[PDB]
C-alpha cells in the first residue's frame, strides 16, 4: 500500500501509495417537492385534539409563505473559479414559462423522469416529497370525515413527520440565501442521493466509488434554490463527478532547512514551497497546493481541479535531484531559524534550530530520541509523539514502511555572505541569478 | 443592467452594473424569553404516558441548567475591529444592579417596549415567548391534579412543541460559546425579524432593503447570550444597519500577465494585486480586497466596511492608465509562468502560458476556441465552459454586455535582464524605481 | 480585576497584560459506546395509521444503522503542520480489529465505566452512555410480535421515537462531517456525561475545575471520531483537550503600520511590527501564537492551542520596551503604502491615520470628542465608545481596566527615505540596518574612489 521516502538533502518527504478521485466536473439534478396551497381552515374551537391539527396546518401554510418571501504556500498561483456557475445556470432556466409544468407533468406518474429543458439539456428530475397529494387526498379528507376533532391521533403525528422536512428545508434556506454546501440530509436523504448515483450517466466503477463515499460526495455538493411557482418547490442539486480515478497520487511534505550554528543571528534558511498533493492525469501532473482542502479516506484522495495547477511530469525530478536542469524547483529563503515539525503520512519531519528542545517519545518507553540541530526525520514505527519546544505532536499511525534517503543538506552549498535572505517564491535558478548578480557586482567594485 | 470592461493591456476586468448595500454600523436589541424555574418533580411511574412528561420536564430543566453554566491579496492592509463590541457592551450592562427588573416590568403589559438602561442607552426589548404561564399555570397544575399521569396524550405533545424552541436556542448557544452568526430562525423567527425592522430608527428605504433580503440580514447579524437572572432569559441581537445604499459598485478581477516567448525559463510575469470589490462611498472609494466576504443578490452588493480600506477617488485611474503619476497602482512581479483562469461576472480571463492546452467550449458546438499564449478574454455569450490544462471552469451565465478594450500587453515594456522578479506588494513607481536604481549602477560605474 | 494595557507611541503597538493561560498541550482519548440492537426486516402488512408509524420508525432506525455502517468503510506560515486527530484515530483504528468490541462489550456489561487494554497495549477508558437495545429487543419488538404489529397504545410509538431520537442526531452529525465532529455536541456527549468524564481524567483538581467551569470551550477544542458499529455496539472516540499549562502570564500584542506624516502624497515610508498575536510564557520559554483568532478569551483567561504556536526565547519582551535592544532582533515589515486604518485593542483603539483621511473618536453622549492628526495615536476605552477611520466605523471594547500611554518618538523618523529598503515582509531591525549599511557603504566608498 502506502510508502514514504524522506530526502535529507532538501528536508522534504514524499508519500506514494495513494489513488486519485479528482472532481473534474459537475452533474446537476432538479429536485422537486410538490406542495399544496390550502384554503382557510374553518375549524373553530379550542378542543385539545383540534388545536393540534390547526396548529400543524398553520405551520405548513406559514412555511410556504416563508419560502415565497425567500425566493425574492503557493495558493496564490491558483486562479478564480465560480463554484456554482453550472447549477445556477440550470436554476435560471427553470424560471422560464411552463418549465415547471414540464417538470410537473414528467413526475406525475413516477418519481423520476428525464426532462429536456427549453435550452435542450436533459436533466434528471426527482419528486422527493408529495405534500400536495398527502394533504389534499389523505389529511384534509380525514378532517372533514371526523369534523376536525380527529378520533385517531396518529394521523396528526403522521402529518407532523411529513411536515418536518419541509420545515427544516425552509429553516435552512432562511439562513443560507438559497445556496448551501454541504447538501443537507433534509435536502437529499442518504437513500435519495445513493439512488441518484445509480441513475447518473457514469461507469459502474464511478457509481461504486461515489456510493461508497456518499459522505464525501455530500460534502462536495451544492444545493441551489430555484422557484416555487404552481404547486412545486424546485431546487437544483449540483453533484461532483470524478472524471479522473485511480491514477497514482503522491503528497509532498516540506519543512525549513537551515544551517546549524548556534549563534543567534547569521543563520540562513531555505524551504521548499511546493508542498501539497500531486496527481498525474492525462499525461500531466495536477498539483494541489493547499493539502488541507483535499480530503483523504483510506488510501484514496478526493481533490478538486478547481484548486489545482496543471504541470509537466518533470516536477517529480525535484524530489530526487533538486538541482536538475529539466525543472526549476521552487524554494523560499530566510534568516528566521525557528523550530517546528511537520507530521507526514508515516512519520514526522523535525526542523530543530537554535536552543529548542526536540525529542521523540514512545507511549511506553518515554523519551527515546533527542534531535541535533538541523532537519531530520523519524518513522511512525517506534514513535508515537514528537515534542518540539512546547508543542506536542501525535504521529499518524497509518501502517506502511518509510525509508530514509540520506544526503548532505542543500543549504550547506550556500555561503552567508552573498545569500539572498528575502525570497518568497524564488527558484533554484532564480537564486543563482541573484547570487551571480550579487557576486559579480560586489567583486567587480574591488 | 450590469456590464463588464476587459483591459487587454493590464490583464484585468471590471464588472460595473452593481449597486451597494454597505453595513455601516450596528443596531442592538434585547430579546427576552420568560422562563419558570422547575423544582425536581417527585414523580415516579413506569407508565409509558408518565415517562413521557418526566422525560420532557427533565429535557426542559437541563436546558435551563445548560444556560446557567453558560453565564461563566491585500487583506493584510485592513486593520482589526471587534465584531460584537457593541452587542457585548449592551450585554454587560444587563448583568449589573438588577437591570432585568426594569425590562421585566416594562414588558409586563405588552410584548414590546423601549427601555433606558443604567448607562442611559435606550434599547428595544421584545418578549417573544411566554413559557412561564404554560408551565406554571397550565401544565404543572394538571400534573399535580392527575398525579403525574396525563390522561390525554395531546397534553404531552403540546408541551414538547412549546418546549422545542427553548431547546434549540440553548443548543446553538451551547455549541458556539454564546455567540452565534448567522442568527437562526430559532433565535428570531422570520415574522419577529420583519417586525423589528419596522421598529428600527432607519429610513423606509433602509427598512425596505432589509425586509426584502432577510437571508442576508440574518447572515450579517449576531446573537449574543447575556443573562438568565430572575425568571428571564435575555440575549442581545446585533443587526446590521445599512448607512450607504444604492451607490455605484464595481468588482475588479485580475490575472497574471506574462511574456509569451518560447524559452521555457526566462519568461517574465506581472499581476495586478488590487483585485476585490470597490464601492463608491461618501466622496471616497471603499475597497474590499477579500471579495468572498461580500454577498451579491441580483445586482446588489452587501459588503462590510469593517473589511474595507478608505481610498482617494483617484483609485479609478488604475483601470484607465496604470502608469499615471497621481496614483501608484499596486502590482506583483515574478518569473512564475503558470497558467490559470479567472472567471469574471460576464466571462472568463484565460492566462495561458507555456505548453498548456487552453480552450473555451459551448454546450452544443463543442470546442469553439483554442487560446494562444498570453492573457486573453472571452464573453459568456457563446461560451459555457473554459478548460485550462486539466481544470474545467464553468462560466457565469448572467446576462449582460461585456466589452473588450484592445491594448498592447503592459509587460512587454520591460526587458527581462533588469526586471525585479520577486516583488510581493510592489507598485508601478516602486518597480520603476528599482530598475532606475539598477540602471544607475551600470551606467556611471561602467563608463568609468 | 487585574487587566491592563500599555500603548507604545515609539513603535505604534499596544500590550494587554492581565490575562492567564490555558494551553492545550496534548490529548486525552476515551471510547464512548451506545448499545444497539440490529433490527431485521419487519413483516408488517396493513395500512392502519398506528402500523404506519411503527413501521416508519423502525425503517428510520434501520437507515441510521445502515448509514453508520457506511461510515466504518502575519507570521502564520512559520507554524508547522500537525495532525489534529492522529491520536483519536489511532485509538479508532484498533477498534476495527476482529472482536475488539467483545473486549469492550464484556467490560461494560455490569457497569458503565471500565478501562480496557486494547490489542496494541493501550489501556483506554470506555463508557456506556446509552442502552437502546434493551428497550427495543425486550419491550418494543415483543409487543409487536404479540399484537400482530397493530399497536394498541400510541404512547409506545411516541416513547419509541423519543428513545430513538438521539441516535438519529448522532448519525446525522457524523453523516454530514465524514465521521469527524468538532465541536463535540450535546448529542455526542450530554452535559452531565462530559462533567463525569472530566472527574475520571488523569488531571489535577486545578485542571478538573478549569474544564468543569468552561465546558462550552472544552467542547470547542474537542473532537468526536466515528469508529464502529459491529455486534450490537456503536462506539466512537472522543478526543478531549488536556491543559498542561495553567495560570501562567499571557499578553496580547497589537501592532499597526507606522509611517511618516508628510503632506506629499507619494514618497512616504512605512514600517510595521509583524509579531502581533498572543504570548504565553510556560516552560521558561515563550509560546507565541501569531493567529490570535484561534485563541478564545473568556473574561480574563486565554484558551490557546500549542499546535498553533512557536516556542520562542523569553527575550521577546525586549521588543516591547526597546525595539533596538541587542538581545533579540525584532521582526518588522516595511512598505511605502501610506494607508489609514485602525486596530482595536483589549482596552482601547490604535488609530493609524495617514493621508487626507477624516479620523475621529466619539462618545455616545458627547458626539465627536477628538480628531486625530497624521501619525500613530491611541485612545483609552474609558471615555470613548466609537472610533471612525475614513468610512469605517469601529466600536470599542468596554472591558474595565487601566490603559497607559508610553510617550516616545516614532521609530520611523530615525530612517532617511533615500536609502530605505521598502519591500521587506519578514526582515528584522538588524537585517534592514544591514541593507542600509550595504547601500550606505556603496555610496560612501564610491565617492572616495
Ligand atoms: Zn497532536
Ligand atoms: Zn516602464
Ligand atoms: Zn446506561
Amino acid at each position: 500500500n502506502i510508502t514514504e521516502e524522506f530526502y535529507q538533502s532538501t528536508c522534504s518527504a514524499v508519500s506514494k501509495g495513494y489513488l486519485s478521485a479528482l472532481r473534474t466536473g459537475w452533474y446537476t439534478s432538479v429536485i422537486t417537492i410538490e406542495l399544496s396551497n390550502i384554503k382557510e381552515n374553518k375549524c373553530n374551537g379550542t378542543d385539545a385534539k383540534v388545536k393540534l391539527i390547526k396548529q400543524e396546518l398553520d405551520k405548513y401554510k406559514n412555511a410556504v409563505t416563508e419560502l415565497q418571501l425567500l425566493m425574492q504556500f503557493l495558493g496564490f498561483l491558483l486562479g478564480v473559479g465560480s463554484a456554482i456557475a453550472s447549477g445556477v445556470a440550470v436554476s435560471k432556466v427553470l424560471h422560464l414559462e411552463g418549465e415547471v409544468n414540464k417538470i410537473k407533468s414528467a413526475l406525475l406518474s413516477t418519481n423520476k423522469a428525464v426532462v429536456s429543458l427549453s435550452n435542450g439539456v436533459s436533466v434528471l428530475t426527482s419528486k422527493v416529497l408529495d405534500l400536495k397529494n398527502y394533504i389534499d387526498k389523505q389529511l384534509l379528507p380525514i378532517v372533514n370525515k371526523q369534523s376536525c376533532s380527529i378520533s385517531n391521533i396518529e394521523t396528526v403525528i403522521e402529518f407532523q413527520q411529513k411536515n418536518n422536512r419541509l420545515l427544516e428545508i425552509t429553516r435552512e434556506f432562511s439562513v443560507n440565501a438559497g445556496v448551501t454546501t454541504p447538501v443537507s440530509t433534509y435536502m437529499l436523504t442518504n437513500s435519495e442521493l445513493l439512488s441518484l448515483i445509480n441513475d447518473m450517466p457514469i461507469t459502474n466503477d464511478q457509481k461504486k466509488l461515489m456510493s461508497n463515499n456518499v459522505q464525501i460526495v455530500r460534502q462536495q455538493s451544492y444545493s441551489i434554490m430555484s422557484i416555487i411557482k404552481e404547486e412545486v418547490l424546485a431546487y437544483v442539486v449540483q453533484l461532483p463527478l470524478y472524471g479522473v480515478i485511480d491514477t497514482p497520487c503522491w503528497k509532498l511534505h516540506t519543512s525549513p532547512l537551515c544551517t546549524t550554528n548556534t549563534k543567534e543571528g547569521s543563520n540562513i534558511c531555505l524551504t521548499r514551497t511546493d508542498r501539497g498533493w500531486y496527481c498525474d492525469n492525462a499525461g500531466s501532473v495536477s498539483f494541489f497546493p493547499q493539502a488541507e482542502t483535499c480530503k483523504v479516506q483510506s488510501n484514496r484522495v478526493f481533490c478538486d481541479t478547481m484548486n489545482s495547477l496543471t504541470l509537466p511530469s518533470e516536477v517529480n525530478l525535484c524530489n530526487v535531484d533538486i538541482f536538475n536542469p529539466k525543472y526549476d524547483c521552487k524554494i523560499m529563503t530566510s534568516k528566521t531559524d525557528v523550530s517546528s515539525s511537520v507530521i507526514t503520512s508515516l512519520g514526522a519531519i523535525v526542523s530543530c534550530y537554535g536552543k529548542t528542545k526536540c525529542t521523540a517519545s514512545n507511549k511506553n518507553r518515554g523519551i527515546i530520541k533527542t534531535f541535533s540541530n538541523g532537519c531530520d526525520y523519524v518513522s511512525n514505527k517506534g514513535v508515537d509523539t514528537v515534542s518540539v519546544g512546547n508543542t506536542l505532536y501525535y504521529v499518524n499511525k497509518q501502517e506502511g514502511k518509510s525509508l530514509y534517503v540520506k544526503g548532505e543538506p542543500i543549504i550547506n552549498f550556500y555561503d552567508p555572505l552573498v545569500f539572498p535572505s528575502d525570497e518568497f517564491d524564488a527558484s533554484i535558478s532564480q537564486v543563482n541569478e541573484k547570487i551571480n548578480q550579487s557576486l559579480a557586482f560586489i567583486r567587480k567594485s574591488d
